[PDB]
């Protein structure tokens, strides 16, 4: 399947590596360190969307990034590997507000494969490409249920294209 | 197949997005911008074994610092940092002689997992079979985009790790 290779691709070359690096990264922000919600990755896997979070859902904005991971690999020195902190605005009906931050990213495979759907050449339908999309949330859902390094250091939100709700909801 | 979902995902999540700015991010590095007479991202395709460390493994290779990074919006990340690494090539030659070069090469990631994925459920006439299908498929996929056209060197090679410098003078040199 196509989905399995981004799969393992996605946890051998990436999640393994940032994973377990997550918590001192956050550690090493002076602005966030204190002000972050939760101290997993949620990694936002839509079924049907697609690449800007404040676009899926208004109450979610971005405010900053997190200090880089600097890792040698591929011939690169110091690629560089950053996650983002959203902030969450939920209003309420006293007319009131409470913000969150969080640390929350799309799955970069799933842009691969809604790009794969837009060219011919790619061989990939609309209809088999969210397949493919399902394909992939299973696969990558097994990988880290199995993995050392990376547990208890992320959050996979599938969802059909509600993000600050669904956020707001896991973190209680 | 494997090997395509990776060839797609190398170009539209990376050679798509940096080949068109490559000549851009030389000509603003003041001390590479004269330096670097092949702009073109040369992309090592190890087939059979695969370290990836490319200045340790040459003793002619060194990594004598970074081009400037391109910044691209991307998954939600603001400001996603793409950069490449330019290596000095110093060459002894059969005189005595020794020429300096300098290139912008790395090796194909997505290459990396293939390996990772067999030697912690792929085995390993399977994996040298995805290699040879990611290259051909990569091969067509750059073949055809107009905009990576005169960017990129695909270089296959056994993975000779050093021999690497050999390959790439040989190219500049249109061997
Ligand atoms: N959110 C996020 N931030 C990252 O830094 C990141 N880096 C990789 N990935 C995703 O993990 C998977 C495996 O990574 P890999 O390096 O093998 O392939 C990458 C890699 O070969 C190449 N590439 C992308 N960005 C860079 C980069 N900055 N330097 C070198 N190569 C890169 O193009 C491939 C696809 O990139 P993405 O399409 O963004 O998704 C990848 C991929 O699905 C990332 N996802």
């Amino acid at each position: 399947n196509v989905a399995d290779g981004l799969a393992w691709s996605y946890y051998f070359g990436y999640l393994r590596l940032v994973l377990p690096r997550l918590e001192l990264r956050i550690s090493e922000s002076e602005y966030f360190r204190h002000k972050i919600t939760d101290r997993k990755l949620f990694i936002l896997l839509p079924k049907t969307c697609f690449d800007d979070i404040e676009q899926a859902d208004s109450r979610v904005k971005w405010v900053g990034n997190l200090p880089e991971s600097k890792i040698n690999r591929g011939g690169i020195k110091e690629r560089s590997y950053k996650h983002a902190v959203h902030e969450i605005v939920m209003p309420f009906p006293d007319g009131t507000e409470e913000k969150y931050h969080f640390i929350v990213e799309y799955a970069t495979p799933l842009m691969s494969l809604y790009d794969m759907s837009r060219f011919t050449d790619a061989q990939l339908t609309g209809s088999e490409r969210d397949h493919q999309v399902v394909l992939f949330i299973r696969k990558l859902t097994e990988i880290l249920g199995k993995s050392e390094e990376c547990k208890g250091r992320y959050e996979l939100i599938p969802f059909s294209g509600k993000i600050a709700d669904i956020l707001v909801a896991l973190h209680n």
